[PDB]
C-alpha cells in the first residue's frame, strides 16, 4: 500500500485568460502548483512549499492549494512582494503565450528557511522559473542537494519563461545545472533542442548522456512521449484531443507521471514506468478541456474511462 | 475663442475591476490618464506625457488615449518595466479599494528628457503617485518648476495611494512640498485633514493660509464641493447619484474643473471659478454610472442635460 510525499515548489500565479470580450477569467495557475493539484486530484499526496505575496491573489492561491488538498503547512506569505500575475495570449501556446506583470515576485525570494525536512523516498519537483533569480535559485539549489542526501528522489521540468530572469544569459547554464541533479527530467521536444544546442532529438539526448539520467521523458505533442531509460527509448501515445485551452497541459502530464512513481513499489521498474507515461499522457490531453491550467485536472474515474 | 492646452502626467493604468463571478473586466484607467479623457471628452485640448511600460497593457493604454482624442506625443515606452495594474475591490471605495500589482511600475521611471517644452498659459496637472519614487519624484517636481518659470499654472490633487510609495514615511512632506508650489489645490475632506495633521476643515486650511493658494477645493462627496479663495470660501453643490461605480470619480471632477478653466479669459474670475466647480461636480456625479473610470466620463451634452 504505497504512497510517498511529492513536494511542490515555485511560482503560484495568477493567470489572467481572455474571455468575455474584454473580460478575464481569474484563474489559479503557476506551474508547480497545477502540478500540485494535479497529483491530489488523482489522490496523490503532494505539499507545497515557497513564497506567495502577502495579497489577496496569495491568499487566493492558498485556499485554492487547500481546498484541493494540497499541505500548505509549508506555503509562506512575503511581507512585501507581490504575487506573480500572468496575462494568457490564447493566440500563442507554451512559454510564448504568457506575459508576466510582476518581476520579481514573492517567490523569487524564497530562502533556506523556508525549505521543509525531507525524509527518505519521499519526492521533489522543481521548475525553471524557481532558478530565476537570487536568493530563490540558490535557495532551490540547496534543497535539491538536501532531498539527493536524504535519500528522496528529484523531479525537474524546465518549463521555461525566460522574460523572468534578469540575467537571461543564464538560463542555459542554471538550467542544465538542474538536468544535472535530477532523477527525473521531461522536456518538450523544443527546449531540448534549445537547452543542448543541437537539432532533433536524438542529437539532444546525445549532448546529456554524461549524466546518467535515469529517466528522460521528452514530449512530441501529437506523437506522444518519448521514453529514455539506460541504454533504451521508446514513443508512448494515447489517443488525442483538439484542445481548447493548452495552458498547464504539460504540468498535467507531470501530475500523472510523478503520481504513478510516488505510489509505485519500485519506480525503476520499466513497466512502471511504462503505464506512468501512459497515465501522463491521459491527463495532458484532459486537461486541455477547460480554461484555467487547474480546471480540468483529472480526478482517476475520469482518467480511467477516458484511457478504455 | 480660449482653449489652453492641458498636460497630464503619471500613470496610466489598467483597472481589473470584478464583473461575472471570477471574471475581470479589463478597464482603462489610472488617476491622470482619466483627467486627459475626461478634459478631452468635453472637447478640450488636452496631452499626455510619461512613461508607460513596452507591454500590451502599455499599448492599451496608447492606443485608448489617442481614441479619445488626448494627444500621446510624449507618451514613452519603458524598456524595462512594466505597465501599471490595479485590483479594484468593489466593497470598498478611494484609496482603500486598490491593490497595485506592480510596484515599481513604468510610470515610477519617468526622466527628464521625458518632459516636453511648456508654453506661457498653459496647465499643468499632477497626482501624488508621480512623487512617489524615485526618478519619478525629482522628475516631476522639475517639470512643476519649469511651468511656473515659464508663465503656466499648476494643478495638484494629492490622490494618495500610499502603499507605492517605498518610504512611506516621506509621503506627507513630499505631497505637501507639491501643494506649496501649485495655483490650484483639490483635496478629499479626508485627505486634507490627514495632510495637515488636523480635524474638520477649517483647521485643514488654516494649516496651508501661508501658501496663499489661488484656489482651494475641497469635495464633499453627499454635500458637493468647498471653494476657497483668498479671503472667501462657499459650498457648491448640484444632484446626488447613487453610485454604480464610485472608481475615479474624483477624477472626472478635476476634468471638468480643468476643462473649464482652460477655455477661460481669466480662471481668477471667481463667476469662472464657480461656474467651473458646478461642471466638476455634474462630472463627478455621471462618473459614476458605469464600471470603469473613464466609461461615463460625459461629453458636453450628457452633462448640459444633467444640469438643466
Ligand atoms: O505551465 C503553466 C504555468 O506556467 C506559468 O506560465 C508560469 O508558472 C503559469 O502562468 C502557468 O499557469
Ligand atoms: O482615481 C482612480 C485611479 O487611481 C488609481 O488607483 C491609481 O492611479 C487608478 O487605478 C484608478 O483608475
Ligand atoms: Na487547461
Ligand atoms: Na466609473
Amino acid at each position: 500500500d504505497s504512497m510517498s510525499r511529492v513536494w511542490l515548489t515555485g511560482d503560484a500565479v495568477v493567470d489572467l485568460i481572455p474571455d468575455g470580450q474584454q473580460h478575464y477569467l481569474k484563474c489559479p495557475g503557476g506551474a508547480p502548483a497545477n502540478v500540485a493539484v494535479a497529483i491530489a486530484r488523482l489522490s496523490g499526496r503532494s505539499a507545497f512549499f515557497g513564497r506567495v505575496g502577502n495579497d489577496p491573489f496569495g491568499r487566493f492561491m492558498q485556499q485554492t492549494l487547500t481546498d484541493e488538498q494540497v499541505d500548505c503547512q509549508h506555503l509562506h506569505f512575503d511581507p512585501v512582494h507581490r504575487t506573480s500575475t500572468v496575462v494568457v495570449d490564447l493566440d500563442e501556446h507554451g512559454e510564448r503565450s504568457f506575459t508576466f506583470m510582476v518581476k520579481p515576485s514573492a517567490d523569487q525570494f524564497l530562502q533556506l528557511s523556508d525549505i521543509p525536512s525531507f525524509q527518505k523516498g519521499e519526492w521533489l519537483h522543481v521548475c525553471s522559473i524557481a532558478l530565476a533569480n537570487q536568493p530563490s535559485r540558490s535557495s532551490t539549489f540547496a534543497a535539491i542537494a538536501q532531498m539527493k542526501e536524504v535519500g528522496g528522489y528529484v523531479s525537474f521540468d524546465p518549463n521555461l519563461r525566460e522574460e523572468v530572469w534578469s540575467e537571461p544569459q543564464e538560463l542555459q547554464a542554471t538550467v542544465m545545472r538542474a538536468v544535472g541533479l535530477a532523477d527525473v527530467v521531461k522536456f518538450s521536444e523544443e527546449e531540448l533542442q534549445f537547452l543542448t544546442g543541437t537539432q532533433s532529438i536524438e542529437e539532444g539526448l546525445q549532448a546529456i548522456a554524461d549524466f546518467q539520467i535515469p529517466l528522460v521523458v521528452v514530449t512530441l505533442g501529437a506523437k506522444g512521449a518519448l521514453v529514455a531509460t539506460p541504454n533504451s527509448q521508446q514513443i508512448v501515445s494515447g489517443k488525442a484531443v483538439k484542445p481548447i485551452d493548452t495552458t498547464g497541459a504539460g504540468d498535467a502530464f507531470v501530475g500523472g507521471l510523478l503520481y504513478r512513481l510516488s505510489v509505485a513499489q519500485d519506480w525503476h521498474n520499466q513497466a512502471t514506468i511504462l503505464d506512468a507515461v501512459k497515465w501522463a499522457n491521459g491527463c495532458g490531453a484532459l486537461a486541455t478541456t477547460q480554461k484555467g491550467a487547474m480546471t480540468a485536472l483529472p480526478n482517476q474515474a475520469a482518467l480511467y474511462a477516458f484511457l478504455e
